[PDB]
């Protein structure tokens, strides 16, 4: 349960497997987690694209912020992984 | 549930209320969710700043991207709320 998105999803499934009365509750909760992750990944992609633009234009004044974004995105993938081309969220060295 | 970060957090708490053995489990889960909300808001703020820079430079090429960041930030606040000046996450 080492701080990965997969652990939190797994723990919620486990609970409504032990106690089926929790299923509606905790499934709406997993749905919200999923929506939160989705929205974050949408904005993150937009920010990355904006950073690509700033670099392509040789706009060096904003380079620090563009680096920050890289680090933040890299930190995100450590916790949440990355959805591959087949639409499956994968982690670690299963990414490359 | 109204599909808000707060509604989801409660469902997690409520569950280990009915069933205390779930507590280590679901609270670790809540920890991960909070970390996720935190990391997303850190990046979001940074992105907003980048858009601010681009708007102070009058660069109309990237303006669509800036309007996009604004739209998705407003949507974020719909689900996750927003921390007011007193350190309390509030919704609307
Ligand atoms: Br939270
Ligand atoms: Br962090
Ligand atoms: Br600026
Ligand atoms: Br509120």
């Amino acid at each position: 349960m080492e701080k990965k998105l997969s652990d939190a999803q797994v723990a919620l499934v486990a609970a409504w497997r032990k106690y089926p009365d929790l299923r509606e509750s905790l499934e709406e909760a997993a749905s919200i987690l999923s929506l939160i992750v989705f929205q974050a990944e949408t904005l993150s992609d937009q920010a990355n694209e904006l950073a690509n633009y700033i670099r392509r234009q040789g706009l060096e004044e904003a380079e620090g912020a563009c680096r920050n974004i890289d680090i933040m995105r890299a930190k995100w993938v450590e916790v949440c992984g990355e959805v591959n081309q087949h639409g499956i969220r994968v982690y670690g060295d299963a990414i490359d």
